């Protein structure tokens, strides 16, 4: 219904993966959902889906992800599985991101190593539960929560992190 496309765009094309390998596949899913990515090695952000590197075989790993105004959703997070090197993620004004998404991510082993830096800005459906789940990123050096109206017991988050990730810089920007 006037938006089935969301399912089409979030579909996971395991064939494509196995062909051109996870990072490439995940860059197509992302940019086609109005996200951007940045490969280890470059300063340029990939932002135009049609300009994606389609030659230099299998050298581009994904390192930072910017979902602003994006239409990604958890039925598609299988794209995030075989990603070895992701260090940054920014989620901002993404309507369909919420607690379930944050769980799924925070349970991706490959990401639990690689992640250093996360920001959740202005995503209305996320909550305290979703946030706390983020402790499983054992290497997370910094995490910015801003404009998250679904988050209530802030202070209690600050504690959980204080204990389970003692040296995480934890910028807050909450009501
Ligand atoms: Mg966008």
């Amino acid at each position: 219904f006037w938006g089935w496309l969301n399912a089409v765009f979030n579909k996971v094309d395991h064939d494509r993966i196995r062909d051109v390998g996870p990072d490439r596949a995940a860059s197509e899913w992302l940019l086609r959902c109005g996200a951007m990515v940045r490969y280890h090695g470059q300063q340029r952000w990939q932002k135009d889906y049609n300009h994606l590197p389609t030659g230099p075989l299998d050298k581009y790993k994904i390192q930072a992800i910017d979902a602003t105004d994006s239409c990604i959703m958890s039925i598609g997070f299988d794209h995030m599985e075989g990603l070895q090197y992701v260090e940054k993620i920014r989620l901002c004004k993404c309507h369909y991101i919420e607690d379930g998404c944050l769980e799924r991510l925070s349970q991706l082993e490959n990401l639990q190593k690689s992640m250093l830096e996360m920001e959740i800005i202005s995503c209305g459906n996320v909550t305290d539960k979703g946030i706390i789940a983020l402790h499983h990123f054992r290497n997370l050096k910094y995490l910015f929560l801003s404009d998250l109206p679904g988050v209530k017991e802030k202070e209690k988050i600050v504690q959980a992190f204080k204990t389970s990730l003692p040296s995480l810089e934890l910028k807050l920007d909450l009501k």
